[PDB]
DNA sequence: GGGGGAAGGATTC
DNA sequence: TTTTGAATCCTTCCCCC
């Protein structure tokens, strides 16, 4: 099998600067303002002009602001970035039946049946690239290789702008030179854990007992990477249906004052059912981050779909379940709807 | 012993 | 004054046959 990675180049930004080209070559920061108080917040993502320079996801504006006092500093505008990419998505699906679209930016093609070897499928890369950089005038990365894990890792290696192949050899030279912690799904809590297990590589996991493996990490991931390692993973490129749909937002100032509260979770309700869309959710979450951020939640299932009326009622009484089985103050509060009929 | 759903956990977009 | 926000799939816990 085949496997043909799309990851879109820097896409919120990208997509600021097709729509206002002047800001070409000038570092762009995407920032998601909280409103707690003057440039409170995060930086979303930033192009790489901006990126040279330390400022990145994650980064709070106002860090960002000392690097770079001079950046444009833009608000995020998800829905126009979703847009952008519903339509580079449908100019995918052109290209496979098979189509995996994993997030705003990412989709993974399926390519077994449209080419036979890598110079075959580095060509159909290419004809990708360009259809969408036409189109849309939007630059993406593609990674190809026999799995999807490999394929993401080839466009991790490539971007921005690039091309990249992971054949059956380079794979198993990955297999055991490449770092662990540079795995797809391998974030810094579960590095740790390995990257101390003596576990730096993928091909380790094949000497150590499994279940202290299993026991560290967790069964599931223990497989995942075992059978990586073994160079046995093949999933399949299956069509991922939303399953959750919320919205969280963050207080003016943290309380755990239930009124005060309200407003803020109405609001979340408000868009979420806006964001629903026709769905119709048989089970509600009220999601609550307290003042050390850590994450608290509640939750109910009905045996039928949940109405904004009914959202708002149950919100109140889990919000309330959680003030009373928790005693620190809330700082994010919001809501969660999943089980779609 | 294990199916199955609630709450926290972590990853990563 | 971090610190943002959305959605997932993983583990862990208790209920129940
Ligand atoms: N709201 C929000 N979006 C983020 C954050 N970090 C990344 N994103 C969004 C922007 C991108 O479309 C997508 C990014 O994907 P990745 O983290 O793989 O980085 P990559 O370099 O592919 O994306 P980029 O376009 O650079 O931001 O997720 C964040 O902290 N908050
Ligand atoms: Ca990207
Ligand atoms: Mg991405
Ligand atoms: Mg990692």
């Amino acid at each position: 099998m085949i496997v043909l990675f799309v990851d879109f180049d820097y896409f919120y930004a990208q997509v600021e600067e097709v729509l206002n080209p002047s800001l070409k070559g000038k570092p762009v920061v995407v920032c998601v303002f909280s409103g707690r108080f003057e440039d409170s917040g995060a930086v979303a993502t930033a192009n790489y002009e901006a990126r040279k320079f330390g400022v990145k996801a994650g980064i709070p504006i106002v860090e960002a602001k000392k690097i770079l006092p001079n950046a444009v500093y833009l608000p995020m505008r998800k829905e126009v970035y979703q847009q952008v990419s519903s339509r580079i998505m449908n100019l995918l699906r052109e290209y496979s039946e098979k189509i995996e679209i994993a997030s705003i930016d990412e989709a993974y093609l399926d390519i077994s049946d449209k080419v036979r070897d890598y110079r075959e499928a580095y060509n159909l890369g290419l004809e990708i690239k360009n259809k969408i950089l036409e189109k849309e005038k939007i630059t993406v990365t593609v990674g190809i290789s026999k799995n999807k894990v490999f394929a993401k890792i080839a466009a991790d290696m490539a971007k921005p702008n690039g091309i990249k192949v992971i054949d059956d050899e380079e794979v198993k030279r990955l297999i055991r030179e490449l770092d662990i912690a540079d795995v797809p799904g391998i974030g810094n809590i579960t590095a740790e854990k390995l990257k101390k297990l003596g576990i730096n590589k993928l091909v380790d996991t094949l000497s150590i007992e499994f279940d202290k493996l299993k026991g560290m990490i967790g069964e599931a991931k223990a497989k995942y990477l075992i059978s990586l390692a073994r160079d046995e993973y093949n999933e399949p490129i299956r069509t991922r249906v939303r399953k959750s749909i919320g919205r969280i937002v963050t207080m003016k100032r943290n309380s755990r004052n239930l009124e005060e509260i309200k407003p803020y979770l109405f609001r979340a309700i408000e868009e979420s059912y806006y964001k629903l869309d026709k769905r119709i959710p048989k089970a509600i979450h009220v999601v609550a981050v307290t003042e050390d951020l850590d994450i608290v939640s509640r939750g109910r299932t009905f045996p039928h779909g949940i109405s904004k009326e009914t959202a708002y009622s149950e919100s109140v009484k889990l919000l309330q379940k959680i003030l009373e089985e928790d005693e620190r103050k809330i700082r994010r509060i919001g809501v969660r709807f999943s089980k779609f009929i």
